[PDB]
């Protein structure tokens, strides 16, 4: 047995890299040959957050646009979105608003919300700036954090610091 149970749900534009960062958190390794997702996926795992055993319910749900009536149907469910983007395409930046709406009508409203930039391992060929991200999350009062599921870098960090989080809340 656990001492808690967290529902969190990656959604954000197609090919941002949701299925490699779940993948990589959960399996502990980049999936290689990755392809766009059908659908929803739904992978598990459990954690220790300062002796708390934490399980992780996850759902990977599909960027493209013609699942996303049935996307959408997961929210409600959600204790934690994570919502994403790839720093090296500004057309996932700029749909933000576009998700943040959403995901009032349809997520719980004390549904937490967390943004993800990721692929940062391509830095040097991003389109949206740090400050930018950073102003737009300060301005959304939504946690910020830059990943890479290719490298690693803060994709634990990402899920054990929303889970501490979760326990904090649950508190
Ligand atoms: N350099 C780099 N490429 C990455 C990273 N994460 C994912 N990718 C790549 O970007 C592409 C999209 O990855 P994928 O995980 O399928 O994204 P997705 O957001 O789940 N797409 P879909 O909504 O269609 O299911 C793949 O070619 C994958 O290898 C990353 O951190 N760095
Ligand atoms: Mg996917």
């Amino acid at each position: 047995d656990y001492d808690f149970l967290f529902k969190i749900v990656l959604i954000g534009n197609a090919g941002v890299g949701k299925t490699c960062l779940v993948r990589r958190f959960t399996q502990g390794l980049f999936p290689p040959g990755q392809g766009a997702t059908i659908g929803v996926d739904f992978m598990i795992k459990t954690v220790e957050i300062n002796g708390e055993k934490v399980k992780l319910q996850i759902w990977d749900t599909a960027g493209q646009e013609r699942f996303r009536s049935i996307t959408q149907s997961y929210y409600r469910s959600a204790n934690a979105l994570i919502l994403t983007y790839d720093i090296t395409c500004e057309e996932s930046f700029r749909c933000l608003p576009e998700w943040l709406r959403e995901i009032e009508q349809y997520a719980s409203n004390k549904v937490i919300t967390v943004l993800v930039g990721n692929k940062i391992d391509l830095a040097e060929r991003r389109e949206v700036s740090q400050q930018r991200a950073e102003e737009f999350s300060e301005a959304q009062d939504m946690y910020y954090l830059e990943t890479s599921a290719k490298e690693s870098d803060n994709v634990e960090k990402l899920f054990l610091d929303l889970a501490c989080r979760l326990i904090s809340e649950a508190r």
